[PDB]
């Protein structure tokens, strides 16, 4: 049922809250055991957001391994995604171990670090381009290059060096500075314009590893951004673009983490994100 049709549908009959349900009584549940031991509760933000067994990603380092950060491998689409919680004071160092080690070009950031006057995520990038980050747990050294400033979001040119090594990367910060918590942004349009920006810079093509993706717990805003983006992918790929179901999609990217999409107010902004979007993959 073409996805516009059913939207309509919904809206008229006031149904979202219906639908929205439905999906969380249908979505995967596997166990989460490593995130729930004791010595791993300082790596957690919120209590009941935890990572899969199956699906998180592994820090090399024989000590801890542990991470609040899970792998999103999508079958048809092609595409693969690290959502990752917003980086917490003892957890930073972690992180850049993670873009590291997972050979990342790109980080998506969908939340400010303060929001509704709360701190929601640590300060994990430098500020200024002669006062650079060191990670002593991890052996990392982080330098902002450069910094384009925007009406809605921000790109940043970040120096990854590893001082073991002394190799270097380049990685792009892609910052999106205007989303609402437990909100949406306001029209698909600033939404869209984002993501054509993040896929232009190469961060989510597969020469490069997995994007990190995150808000503050990575599930809501960082689910909207994964959702929308697989399935205009998919309607650029198969031969009936209609095919394309959104409900099915998200269940298929919740197997790989829980509670993606944390709204009903979410996922009504994600389907008009898939359709406004559709306009240009069908040659607009
Ligand atoms: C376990 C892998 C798998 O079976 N994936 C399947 S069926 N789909 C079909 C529809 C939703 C979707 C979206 C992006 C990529 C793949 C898929």
């Amino acid at each position: 049922m073409e996805m516009e049709k059913e939207f309509e549908q919904i809206d008229k009959s006031g149904s979202w809250a219906a639908i929205y349900q439905d999906i969380r009584h249908e979505a995967s549940d596997f166990p989460s055991r490593v995130a729930k031991l004791p010595k791993n509760k300082n790596r957690n933000r919120y209590r009941d957001v935890s990572p899969f067994d199956h699906s998180r990603i592994k820090l090399h380092q024989e000590d801890n391994d542990y991470i609040n950060a899970s792998l999103i491998k999508m079958e048809e689409a092609q595409r693969s995604y690290i959502l990752t919680q917003g980086p917490l004071p003892n957890t930073v160092g972690h992180f850049w171990e993670m873009v590291w080690e997972q050979k990342s070009r790109g980080v998506v950031m969908l939340n400010r670090v303060m929001e509704k006057g709360s701190l929601k995520c640590a300060q994990y990038w430098p500020q200024k381009e002669e006062k650079e980050m060191i990670f002593e747990d991890t052996n990392l050294k982080l330098t902002l290059i450069s910094e384009d400033i925007k009406s809605y979001y921000t790109v940043r040119q970040l120096e990854l060096e590893n001082l073991t090594t002394q190799e270097t990367r380049e990685i792009l910060h892609f910052h999106y500075t205007t989303w609402p918590d437990f909100g949406v942004p306001e029209s698909p349009a600033s939404f869209l314009n984002f993501l054509f920006k993040v896929r232009e810079s190469g961060s989510l093509s597969p020469e490069h590893g997995p994007v990190v993706v995150h808000c503050s717990a990575g599930i809501g805003r960082s689910g909207t951004f994964c959702l929308a983006d697989t399935c205009l992918l998919l309607m650029d790929k198969r031969k009936d673009p209609s095919s394309v179901d959104i409900k099915k999609v998200l269940l298929e990217m919740r197997k790989f983490r829980m509670g993606l999409i944390q709204t009903a107010d979410q996922l009504r902004f994600s389907y008009l994100a898939v359709i406004e979007g559709a306009k240009f993959i069908m040659g607009d």
